[PDB]
């Protein structure tokens, strides 16, 4: 969520900042709003005052008739309860604008209206040039019976996979790899976090209000039947982020950076049509996250540095690669400003996302309430969040497969990855 | 489920044998609606024989006034229809009772009412004088800072652990070290497996009907509403045994040996008030599976093999424990004979199960329709089906931490585990 300050002292420049992104802020329904809920306050707080008082009142005659009293205490919280349910129903209707706002895009972000408007900044290494016909990773995954979908539908249903016997083992090769990288040189601590989070979690970095729809629900519980309104996460941003929610955080101790390996889950709601084959778009696809809690003036740095790391992983692993700036059309919801890294993928004959890295401002920060500060002085302020993948592990997987084929469908294993594969040079 | 024919033939017998697992097989119910259901099926197949006649008098007739015939072919439809869904649901009143029925115990298990009538069989290792009072590993995560059960409640709810640092790697470094385990050294292939599984699948293996309410299901997603009525894995049992579901697998392939690292999903329902604090009885929890599909006469030499494989982890690990032969009234519903591996807790001062390896026979096979056929002979027969954890990585946790305590709270690395921790000793 946006400063409500910010939204209260200049609602026509925070508008004009959101209008990049292609997004209208209702200025007027929010003005008219908050002055209904000055009316509203007022009223209850006097209510609030002067039940109190009349409260007072009583158990001072008490210790001195408590009848005509007690029935004037009754008619007034009667009256400060229904003022107070009045009041919450408005205060809802602001939150249900507010919490709706995407994050304001830093000065550093290009203007434009899609994808087709982002910039491109670095490219690294030279898309390989064939001596047969490219086959993708479907095709090599059959010829290897190690990626096996009809078998998911099976198990599940579609946008599900099941990897079999050394392709399965090369997916977990390259998670190891890649959470041995950021742990023992990046300066990542490593978590086993929930693959199921609740609500204030959600709320926390952004899925919710906006986007529960993109989400895996679960029924409650039986024996926890008011406290297990669950959801699958949809990346370890959601669970690591919200490790900091409610704390105050001492700045000596920033940043904290945190690393996972988990499944995240989308319904992939709207996505009729794009991706219908492969390990692109799935339901369920593995994830090595990166996750910073930083303090407010080293997020643009920490930013470079986190793109930097699964720039790292793409390199190591001979994978060519383009980074691109995403302009104010093409940015997620939290985001301020991001980086997409987009793998080559040699049967699309294009580059594709593998990584975007971003940096959150205070915007989950605010909603978390995740502030940090300096014992030298009385000031605490919120803390920003960046984060970004390194890697999508089954989008490395299909990069991997499709730059390292040989002529006859064997793999080639990333020199990198073979102390993680016993030194084995080649699949099949 | 049980052979129907078996269920036909002796009823009295089946019923004895499952009396021993303390279930009453309701015979009479079962003859009953059997003697009724041969009565809708005599009716209903003489009324598709009469409409599949009428149907054809029809073309015969079209060939040559098709109307006063067009009615009657009308009419025996809509009787036909009626009789159809009437034995339908008979038919599916018959499979509430069937798939209902735990599996036959084979006459290895030793004959018990419960847990306290489990047979020990053997012991290995000796169980650790410590020179210090023991602290449990909940002590021993928030000394390390490494095990947060309060994160996990902030995150999600009760029942959930987030893992921080060096536990957390710990934790990955048991799991990659039984996944190579088995497959480099016990011949299992190793797989990745959808966490969401369908109806089909729950009911293959058993969950389905009679242990709904031991899951979490997820809510069917707008764009796939009649095709995703999912639930989170309880083990990777599940998925892996599934894989043969509807498929004749030549015997010369047989034994089909695979393995899978999967987080589980329980419910815990009915657990209310059995072990609230630490890893054990969680909601989430990583297990390192191992299933076998084998020909009916190999299941009881498979059964030591695989108990074998998870007892070599602990041995590998250093860890005492015993090996239980579960009694008639102590196995799961889908197994005719198990072994569970007892683990020694030090805080706890006994034993505690860290693996349940069971023999499945044909139970599974009969819901799946897998099977096996020797090219040599005109015969189909059912697989037999074994699983196994190898083992569950959060309990293996625990029993480390316990039984490598030092002093000052400090881990020991078990020697076998020091080539994943880049050969580091002890944490902290
Ligand atoms: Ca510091
Ligand atoms: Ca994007
Ligand atoms: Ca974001
Ligand atoms: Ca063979
Ligand atoms: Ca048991
Ligand atoms: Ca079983």
């Amino acid at each position: 969520m946006l400063d409500p300050n910010l939204l209260r002292t200049e609602p026509d420049a925070v508008a004009e900042k959101l209008a990049r992104r292609g997004f209208k802020l209702d200025v007027d329904k929010l003005r008219a709003l908050e002055e209904r809920r000055k009316v509203l306050q007022v009223q209850t707080e006097n209510l609030q005052a002067e039940r109190n008082s009349r409260s007072k009142s009583i158990g001072q005659a008490k210790a001195r008739d408590i009848e005509p009293l007690r029935l004037e205490v009754n008619k007034l919280g009667e009256q400060l309860d229904a003022a107070k349910s009045e009041l919450e129903t408005l205060l809802a209707e602001i939150r249900d604008i507010a919490l709706a706002i995407p994050n304001i895009p830093h000065d550093d972000v290009p203007v434009g209206r899609d994808e087709n408007d982002n910039v491109e900044v670095s490219r690294w290494g030279t898309p390989r040039q064939f001596d047969f016909e490219v086959r993708d990773h479907v095709t090599l995954g059959e010829m290897h019976g190690g990626l096996d979908f009809a078998a998911a539908v099976k198990l599940t249903g579609s946008r599900f996979v099941v990897m079999k016997g050394q392709l399965a083992r090369l997916h977990r090769a390259l998670a190891q790899f890649m959470l041995d990288l950021h742990t023992e040189q990046h300066g990542y601590s490593e978590n086993y976090v929930p693959y199921l989070v609740n609500q204030d979690t959600l709320y926390g970095t952004g899925q919710l209000p906006k986007f529960a729809g993109d989400l895996f629900h679960t029924r409650p519980l039986e024996e926890e039947a008011d406290s297990s309104n669950y959801a699958l996460i949809p990346t370890a941003e959601v669970p690591l982020t919200n490790l900091v929610r409610d704390e105050i955080i001492d700045e000596d101790d920033l940043p904290i950076k945190m690393t996972a390996h988990t499944p995240c889950f989308r319904s992939e709601a709207g996505s009729y049509g794009r991706d219908t084959r492969g390990l692109i778009r799935m339901h369920q696809f593995d994830k090595v996250e990166m996750v910073q809690i930083v303090r407010p003036e080293d997020s643009m740095a920490a930013l470079e540095e986190m793109t930097g790391h699964a720039e790292k992983v793409l390199q190591l692993l001979g994978l060519p690669y383009r980074k691109v700036a995403l302009c104010t059309g093409d940015m997620g919801f939290s985001a301020c400003k991001t980086y997409d890294l987009e793998v080559w993928v040699p049967a699309q004959n294009t580059y594709r996302e593998i990584s975007s890295c971003s940096n959150v401002w205070d915007f989950q920060a605010r909603r978390m309430q995740a502030r940090c500060r300096s014992k030298s002085d009385k000031k605490t302020r919120l803390v920003h969040t960046l984060n970004g993948s390194g890697l999508a592990v089954g989008r490395t997987l299909v990069a991997l497969m499709e730059n390292y084929q040989q002529a006859d469908g064997r793999i080639e294993i990333p020199e990198v990855l073979r102390p993680y594969m016993r030194g084995l040079e080649y699949i099949g």
